[PDB]
């Protein structure tokens, strides 16, 4: 396998994730994500999408292989390597002009278009990813983006009309979980609801990555969502308090109001949160609205 000609040569992230390294595949750099032993549900899941469905997109990460390797067995998801890293390392490193925001934004919003939409083709089911945050989006070298981190996807077929909802107890990250979810009234026998969990949780990186574009000489620190209000690894408590019983959402700025591009992507987010998920926008809408705004 990919994994008998892989070695790994240095470790690039460890966290809830499991571990991140760059690796050599007969010299060429790729990423190599090692699960944790208690997410085999999550490997066996991004493994079963990436062979089974045509997963292939500028703004999706690039599949190579996955692999089980002793070491105890490991399972690795190997992948192109991103020399940049994630979204969320990204927005710490660097400030952002106009044109970097809108090539950031724009492309997650084409690859989580191309997810939703079910082709015939060629063809793949309609995917909600279920997970979607600032550190499992990757920076390309060109300044657009791609989604990883497939392991909790759901897939629907209008051909069979059937839910593929998998077996994984592995839950959302609570900070971008959306009302639905943490209230726990979701319709989990509703494709939908799956994109409208994914709409909620991309206004949130909208607002992650927007703080971080310069305007008029201003620009906020890097903050996750709900940095004020909830601490470090907030609990489904913290959480379900804050979005349910409180109704908040993240403050948008107010030198925002002083540029064309951050008013409109204020007026994008917020209908990214409405508490009613069928009034959310939908990923093609937002697509649309970003391919317009300058
Ligand atoms: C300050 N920095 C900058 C960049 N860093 C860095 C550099 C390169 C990569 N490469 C990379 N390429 C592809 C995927 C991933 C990856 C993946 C991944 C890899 C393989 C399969 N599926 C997902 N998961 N995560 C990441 C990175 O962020 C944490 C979560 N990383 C990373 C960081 C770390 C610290």
């Amino acid at each position: 396998t990919v994994a008998h000609q892989i070695t790994l040569l240095e470790c690039v992230g460890k966290g809830r994730y499991g571990e991140v390294w760059r690796g050599s595949w007969q010299g060429e750099n790729v990423a190599v994500k090692i699960f944790s032993s208690r997410d085999e549900k999550s490997w066996f899941r991004e493994t079963e999408l990436y062979n089974t469905v045509m997963l292939r997109h500028e703004n999706i990460l690039g599949f190579i292989a996955s692999d089980m390797t002793s070491r105890s067995t490991q399972l690795w998801l190997i992948t192109h390597y991103h020399e940049m890293g994630s979204l969320y390392d990204y927005l710490q490193l660097t400030t952002l002009d106009t044109v970097s925001c809108l090539r950031i934004v724009l492309s997650i919003a084409s690859g989580l278009a191309h997810l939703h939409i079910e082709i015939f083709g060629q063809g793949k089911p309609a995917i909600a990813h279920r997970d979607l945050k600032s550190k499992n989006i990757l920076v390309k070298k060109n300044g657009q983006c791609c989604i990883a981190d497939l392991g909790l996807a759901v897939m629907h077929s209008q051909s069979t009309n059937q839910l593929d909802v998998g077996n994984n107890p592995r839950v959302g990250t609570k900070r971008y979980m959306a009302p639905e979810v943490l209230d726990e009234t979701i319709q989990v026998d509703c494709f939908d609801s799956y994109k409208r969990v994914d709409i909620w949780a991309f206004g949130l990186v909208l607002w992650e990555v927007a703080r971080r574009m310069v305007s008029n000489g201003i620009v906020e620190d890097y903050k996750p969502p709900f940095y004020d209000v909830v601490p470090n690894d907030p609990s489904f408590e913290d959480m379900r308090k804050v979005v349910c019983v409180d109704q908040q959402r993240p403050n948008i700025p107010n030198r925002w109001f002083s540029d064309p591009t951050l008013t409109s992507l204020a007026k994008l987010m917020k209908e990214c949160w409405y508490q009613n998920p069928s009034a959310r926008l939908t990923a093609l809408r937002i697509k649309k609205t970003l391919t317009k705004i300058d």
